[PDB]
């Protein structure tokens, strides 16, 4: 009966307020927008603030039902590029990653009128973020857990991705753990094959992590790949490795998804285990500059829904990364303030309200001469998972494995001494391999 | 952001076995959802079974649609507002 | 869903038949009309014609259930002043 104003109305007459200024309960959002010939970018912007709030492509008459102000979002920043939108503390239900990932990044990124669209940031505030459990263990109960500290602890992957049966499996596993990794892990793609099943998978390893542990006097541990095609699967297969004795299990929490993932955080936490989160098909989303979601902001989402270890990638390795973007991140999962650089991809100050850190795992096609780099931009609490470069050793991934913990000891003891590790690396690594056999072999074969 | 307008090109794409979803096509109108809710009916059936007889949908859905809206009140508000 | 012509058409273009001839069953009216100045002569008749039979005064959709030629009165005969008008039997 009431007579309202309807027809097409251009949005940023309602979802554009350059004159806002966010409060501390809001989620900030920086996208990069690439409108349209013809599109503004104002408009472009408040198509973009409208449709991941309260907007439509028209004016309906239930807009006057509620007080719109008081939940839609609005664009109250244009850099010339990058739109900064403030969403209320009102618009997010708490405790889900999946509404975030639903709302802000759901079906705004396929509009007719913005070509392309990449979110590089965003602010999580303290009251949205406090409804959050965080990492189940962190940085430092891990490293009492595994009683081993001032050093990056080592790792790698079992190759070939496919095909050991799972008696061989175990036995590339031993020598490993036994050569000197302080850890091995599953592969993304090896889950329950019917050349290795996963029962088999899991009590051969086992099996071999306690026999390479007793010998070699220190704590081991392999990252059981647990994730299925459903979550009572996945569920059922992290209570097995539980029950097994495991310290880890390594899940794709980009694969299996959010809301697998949180149900899978709940039950390993409730089962004492150390829950390793493989960033697979991430690049998908993040590799083209100008479309995707940066995985700085990815990397923020598995922080809050707790997560022991990410890739955060090998700047030096066969995988896409920026330096300097990549030391962001590293700090985004470790340090509790994260002042906003503008040199470093980073545009909000992220405070983290007593959420605990997460190791950033630095895997990829990394040999030892990548070790000085790799020890400089992360330091003593990160992974370095050598997973072809332990195997492919000329004499087998004993005499690797032994090659990549020299080479992580003399770098990192020669940084306690003072020297340059970016200037020295060579020369460091050249005095390790007079007296290593095993690093002289591997350190001009790769070099 | 499909409305009235659309549903010739829209019927001529899917066939019958499909789901058409009008959001903003619904409350956008003029006068309410349940206007709008019957402004959206009127104009897939008035298609529907204009195609039933072999009516070319592409060539004649806007005389189609304006020969719905001849009688139907809903549907005439609907085109009127857009396009 | 059937579409006709709605609105007010001149009582001269439906109940005015100059050609007509009137049969041994019509009753004939002999009326003696003065219009309003500023309206026709042949458009008056053509009113009392029409409002003495099935017409109105708008198109109405009704018409056409009916077979309105059978049953209506029509204006066939005007000598100025008095104007003819014959009514079916029906
Ligand atoms: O091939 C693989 O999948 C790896 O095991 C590398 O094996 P190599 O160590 O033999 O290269 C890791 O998963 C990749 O580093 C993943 O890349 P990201 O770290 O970007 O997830
Ligand atoms: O969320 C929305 O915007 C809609 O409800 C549209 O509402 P309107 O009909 O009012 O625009 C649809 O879900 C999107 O079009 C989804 O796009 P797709 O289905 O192509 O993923
Ligand atoms: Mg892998």
């Amino acid at each position: 009966r009431a007579q309202y104003e309807a027809g097409v109305r251009p949005y940023r007459e309602t979802y554009y307020d350059p004159d806002y200024e966010p409060k501390d309960t809001d989620l900030l959002c920086a996208f990069r927008i690439t409108p349209k010939p013809g599109v503004p970018m104002e408009e472009a912007a408040a198509a973009v603030a409208a449709e991941s709030s309260t907007g439509t492509w028209t004016e309906v008459w239930s807009n006057l039902l509620t007080d719109l102000e008081r939940y839609k979002a609005r664009c109250y920043r244009i850099e010339g590029d990058v739109a900064y939108i403030a969403y209320p503390l009102d618009l997010f239900e708490e405790g889900s990653i999946v509404n975030i990932m639903s709302s802000i990044v759901g079906n705004v990124f396929g509009f007719k009128a913005v070509q392309a669209l990449r979110l590089e940031d965003m602010r999580i505030p303290v009251a949205y973020l406090k409804t959050f459990p965080g990492p189940p263990t962190g940085i430092q109960v891990e490293r009492d857990r595994l009683n081993k500290y001032g050093r990056p602890l080592l790792g790698g992957t079992i190759k070939p991705k496919l095909g050991l049966s799972a008696k061989e499996y175990a036995r590339v596993v031993y020598e490993c753990l036994r050569g000197g990794l302080d850890t091995t892990k599953d592969d993304e793609n090896l889950n329950s094959q019917p050349f290795n099943r996963w029962r088999d998978r899991f009590l051969y390893v086992m099996e071999a992590v306690r026999k390479a542990e007793a010998e070699t006097g220190e704590r081991k541990g392999h990252w059981l790949n647990v994730t299925a095609g459903s979550t009572e699967e996945m569920l059922k297969r992290a209570e097995f490795a539980a029950e097994l004795g495991s310290r880890y299990i390594m899940v794709d929490f980009l694969t299996a998804g959010f809301a697998a993932f949180a149900s899978v955080r709940r039950r390993a936490e409730e089962l004492g285990l150390m829950l390793h989160c493989h960033r697979a098909m991430h690049a998908v989303f993040d590799r083209q500059p100008n479309h995707g979601i940066h995985f700085r902001v990815l990397a923020k989402w598995l922080r809050m829904v707790g997560g022991d270890h990410v890739h955060t990638g090998t700047v030096v390795g066969k995988l896409e990364g920026d330096r300097a973007e990549t030391l962001g991140i590293a700090d985004l999962l470790r340090e509790d303030y994260v002042p906003a650089d503008p040199g470093r991809g980073l545009f909000f100050d992220q405070d983290w309200a007593g959420l605990k850190p997460v190791f950033p795992v630095a895997s990829g096609g990394i040999h030892v001469w990548h070790v000085p780099d790799l020890v400089s931009i992360f330091g003593d609490d990160a992974f370095f998972l050598f997973g072809g470069g332990t195997h492919g050793h000329p004499r087998g991934s004993r005499a690797g494995a032994t090659a990549n913990r020299v080479a992580v000891e003399a770098v990192v003891q020669a940084r306690n001494e003072g020297r340059d590790i970016l200037a020295e690396g060579r020369e460091i690594l050249e005095e390790a391999a007079r007296w290593c056999p095993e690093l002289r072999e591997a350190m001009e074969l790769w070099g």
